[PDB]
């Protein structure tokens, strides 16, 4: 009747994934899996079992991996043999094919389902981008992120010398082109130019319009808001100039969470194997009877 | 290697469906099926066999039904026993559940696939609307058509007394609310008021802001341009005020055609049965190896 979900990692996503599972009337939250188990359990996790190994939790249908991207395959390969299903928001566009081909046979062998790269991008947007391609298979598509924070670029800026803290904003200038607004807390000694030169040198910044500013508090300029403008102009049949846009103004980690819950729900209805969200019927993402949902949405 | 498609009906969709099949390098056009066979074969159908019964055409994988909506079930029930697959743009939102559960067993018994209600709305938009619902399952969605021509309302206006010709434009006023701009050729004798009162009385117009104008030529004001603004404001997990928009500026029948070709291609990869487009992985709509497509779009 209800789906028994365990969350692996209580990072930013984890926090919102609890909120998203708490809100799904068709879900039970078995427990959260942390490196540090129950220790210093935060207030909002009061009413849930927290452990160090998923093996400690009982009758788990699906593991939502709120892990880093580097950590996803390792934890998946670990959690599948147990017969448990694994959704994740793995976000390294370039590796997605190999990570898929990896879990593929392991999923089948253990009669269980892995859905991978299931956030809003990749995930949600990957579906829209694919539908859009189909609507006019000749022409050009453009993915336009922000304004929003970039966990990757934010990190790749902290990493540089003179940089105590740093947040990199990602600003869309259209046609897949972007602007980087980096805000920094200077370590005692170093100057804005040293740091600026040091950032712009890195491949993550060297090919994009970058502006580096110094601020008292990075935390005082942070906000989990984010967006996207997906755009296609192209040809349906041989009829030119067909135009379509998809846009979001969303809370990034809040939405990534909700999609993970959705592909968790969706894994309970697939032939054992590994799946990107473009391989999943979008109706499986929702709660309810196919007939009732078709009546409402088609 | 290639998919052998027959088109049933050389109406406006039919015309564009040829153009769309001509453009799919993974398709072969076996023939067009008309009531009136080859008889006044139009120039652009020169190089294709045209017949009166699909039985005349040979080694057909999939029948694209470019028929009216009233006619779809009849032609499907006819073409399935022959072992052939049936895609259609059946567009009566209310009947879609019954039409599905009708073909369902018939498709299975004959180990073959029917995809139904596969235009841009329903079809394309049915997918986006469903994904959007998933992204924030609490709140409100709004489908906003036009500006574009309305075949249904256009017809329901010709039907009224004093109306020689009539075209009904559909104008979005947001939040699912619409305006009807009806343009009429008066049958010599009748007056604009009589006709106006006579239209607005009808359920198709009585609940919508309607403006009725009299014009010299209806054909002089026609255009197959059209669009939609799909809109959801709602809640991801328990995070409020998540916003997302999907919009098109397209040639209506041109796009309906291209989607039909897409669900024709998609039917070649499904367990026998009846499917709405929300039941089909969006990747199946495209030509190519899953790996190549995932590399590009996810
Ligand atoms: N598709 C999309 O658009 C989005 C996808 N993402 C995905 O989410 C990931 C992280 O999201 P977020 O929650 O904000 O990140 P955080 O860094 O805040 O959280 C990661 C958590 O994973 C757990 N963890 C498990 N194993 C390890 C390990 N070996 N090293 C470090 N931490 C580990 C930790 O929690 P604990 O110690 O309690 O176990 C940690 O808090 C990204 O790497 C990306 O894959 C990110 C944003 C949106
Ligand atoms: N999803 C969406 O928004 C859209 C949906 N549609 C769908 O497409 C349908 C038809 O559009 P379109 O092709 O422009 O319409 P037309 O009226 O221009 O074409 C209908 C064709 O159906 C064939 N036909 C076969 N049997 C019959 C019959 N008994 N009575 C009438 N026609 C018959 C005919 O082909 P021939 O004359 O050569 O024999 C005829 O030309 C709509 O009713 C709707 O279901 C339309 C466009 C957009």
């Amino acid at each position: 009747k209800k789906i028994r979900a365990a969350i692996v990692g209580y990072g930013n996503i984890g926090k919102f994934t609890v909120e998203a599972v708490e809100a799904a009337e068709d879900f039970e939250l078995v427990g959260i899996v942390r490196r540090q188990g129950a220790e210093n359990k935060p207030a909002e996790l009061a009413p849930y079992k927290v452990v160090q190994d998923i093996k400690e939790l009982e009758g788990v249908d699906v593991a939502i991996l709120a892990t880093p991207s580097r950590s996803c395959k390792e934890y998946a390969e670990k959690i599948l043999p147990l017969g448990i299903n694994t959704v994740d928001s793995f976000d390294i566009h370039t590796d997605i094919v190999d990570y898929r081909s990896a879990l593929m046979p392991l999923c089948k062998e253990h009669h269980a389902v892995s859905i991978i790269s299931a956030g809003w991008d990749p995930g949600s947007d990957s579906v829209v981008r694919t539908l859009m391609q189909s609507l006019a298979p000749k022409g050009l598509s453009y993915t336009n992120f922000g304004p929003g924070m970039s966990m990757g670029h934010s990190v790749c800026a902290r990493s540089k010398k003179g940089v105590k803290n740093a947040l990199s904003m990602t600003i869309p200038l259209g046609e897949g082109i972007h602007r980087r607004m980096v805000y920094v807390e200077l370590e005692e000694g170093a100057t804005l130019d040293e740091v600026t030169k040091e950032i712009k040198a890195d491949p993550y910044f060297a090919h994009d319009e970058t502006h580096v500013m110094a601020v008292d508090s990075v935390d005082a300029v942070k906000d989990m808001g984010h967006g996207v403008h997906l755009v296609r102009k192209g040809v349906s049949g041989k009829t030119q100039n067909q135009r379509m846009e998809f846009s979001m103004s969303i809370n990034n980690p809040a939405l990534t969470a909700q999609v993970l819950v959705n592909v968790a729900r969706a894994s309970m209805h697939q032939q054992p194997g590994c799946y990107t969200m473009v391989e999943i019927p979008v109706i499986d993402l929702l709660a309810g009877e196919r007939e009732d949902l078709i009546k409402a949405l088609v």
